């Protein structure tokens, strides 16, 4: 009943570079997981177990309060799964304009959060809330991961196949909802895609063959895959059609619903990409709120993994491969 | 105000603190170690950006100490009117936060930020405690003596400075008091006889005390004289200097308290942003608690006691 209060959901609002640069520097340690550019902190307990701490929150992406809460919680929890961790708890983060919106609605948002948490196997353990001019919801999530998984960090490798657990286009569908979103299966499909919890990541990390694992969110596929190629000093080749896509995204893109986030993404990652046709570019730069997992996996597993994806029923999309860096070739090139 | 969690239904363990209200969530790994998570965030409570950062952070970490935990991580919560206030102001607040974090022996590790019409800053903080050493706010028992680790009167000083009623001798005291870290909590956790512990923040001493009593099914008797107060907080309360949050507090729990005069009421219900630890301690451990507190430069005398419930919830040996 109101993604109407946000307002302006892109892209100077969520994690504005400017602000994002405030991680700073340091090395007193036990803290192995975020001192620099990272989106999560990780602390080694020394017994072979590390605690993960991660936070994310935003303004309403959808009009339905329950769904908004589910999605935001799902997105916040994804960060633990994408490092191959297990969430053990979560606490709510809520700003709400009480002089404007009733506490009933706010409760709906929170119940959404609680639902998404239950899907992750945890409880929403309370939280903190304040009066704010614009609604803000998210979580601070805590997790555990074996210390070996973080301390030995692949580093994907040349020869790796590239896999995607969710189709792309979330940004464009939500943008198409601004107006021109059509009634057909373009109703609620983006919500359903966002609310798929990345729970299988925790299992994917128990495999050696998979060299790199990240979640594709907000930097878009271009940004996340480019980041995966930056470490490992390797380039990427992607089949642009193998690429799982939401129903009717290209129609919405060529008809013009592209969030400003994609532009911000192109300004950041565009030089790493070949010169590309506008619609394709808008697809690759599309921020994915609560997107899926990008996997860099090699053959000795092409199936072991695959199995697993099947066990969680996600299975699964091959979009391309990783090649050793060669000259004159783009870091990520599209075919 | 909020109440927005719980709920209808539920999921369970090994969540130890939750969900009624304790200061922080705690989860039991079966290895003798529990993990604590808490978050807190605010709109600016002072002019100085750096000190605002310092204070919001101190307040957020306080809840780990109230559980008797040791802080390990902190992550920033920030929202900022990028078209209104400068990013350099933001870095100053953040720097306040990093400094406070360092005072708790931890790094401020990244965070999340958004554009928000009004400035908001706080932390999500993570801590650890041996499982059997957790100190909930609800586990007190009759016979306990009460202790308080910071003197009262923060709100009255903040509003006296806001109303230009602050005497020159008192400049910046409230800020220094606020920025004192509740680190002693992590040591009180080692005392078997410390039955319960919480922090006094903004709900007022009487509010948090009421939470202890409700939680434990007991009642309290407090001695107004014995309660540590900030210099000229009494005098500043007379012709206050009595912030609007105070009457919100007395509206909330006032029906649970005995008769007390205007000024007394106003001091005891006064919001303390980032205030002291409030402890319930069995007589056998009193000594240890006082000596442990002494290590951290805190001199302690009982402010009252916990008795079996009969009459009104908290009574003041008023004055
Ligand atoms: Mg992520
Ligand atoms: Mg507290």
């Amino acid at each position: 009943h109101g993604a109407g209060c946000g307002c302006k959901i892109s892209p100077k609002v969520l994690e504005t570079i400017l602000h994002s640069e405030q991680a700073k520097f340091v090395d007193p340690n036990l803290l192995v997981g975020n001192e620099t550019r990272d989106d999560a902190a990780v602390y080694d307990l020394g017994n072979g177990t590390s605690v993960i701490s991660t936070t994310d929150f935003f303004m309403p992406i959808v009009d339905n309060p329950f769904d908004f809460g589910r999605i935001a919680a799902t997105n916040a929890i994804s960060d633990i799964f994408a490092m191959g961790g297990k969430p053990i708890m979560a606490i709510a983060i809520l700003g709400w304009p009480i002089n404007k919106l009733s506490p009933e609605i706010a409760r709906e948002v929170t119940e959404g959060g609680r639902y998404a948490c239950r899907q992750a196997g945890i409880a929403l353990a309370g939280g903190h809330s304040i009066d704010a001019p614009e609604p803000i919801f998210g979580l601070a999530v805590t997790g555990i991961v074996p210390t070996e998984r973080v301390k030995k960090n692949s580093t994907a490798q040349a020869g790796c196949k590239l896999f995607l657990t969710k189709p792309l286009g979330i940004g464009v569908l939500t943008t198409a909802e601004k107006k021109s979103l059509l009634k057909p299966e373009h109703q609620g499909l983006a919500t359903e895609v966002m609310c798929r919890m990345n729970i299988a990541g925790a299992s994917f990390a128990n495999i050696e063959g998979v060299k790199a694992m990240t979640d594709v969110t907000g930097f878009g596929l271009l940004g996340h895959l480019s980041e995966m190629c930056q470490g490992a000093g390797v380039q990427a080749r992607v089949d642009y059609e193998a690429i799982p896509k939401l129903p009717g995204v290209e129609e919405y893109i060529k008809l013009g619903a592209v969030p400003g986030g994609t532009e911000r993404n192109f300004a950041s990652y565009g030089h790493l990409m070949g010169e590309m046709p506008r619609e394709v570019r808008d697809l690759l730069c599309d921020p994915q709120t609560s997107g899926g997992l990008l996997l860099a996996v090699m053959p000795e597993a092409e199936n072991e993994v695959k199995a697993t994806a099947a066990e969680f029923g996600i299975e699964l999309t091959a979009i391309g491969e990783l090649v050793p860096a060669r000259g004159g070739r783009a870091m990520v090139e599209i075919r």
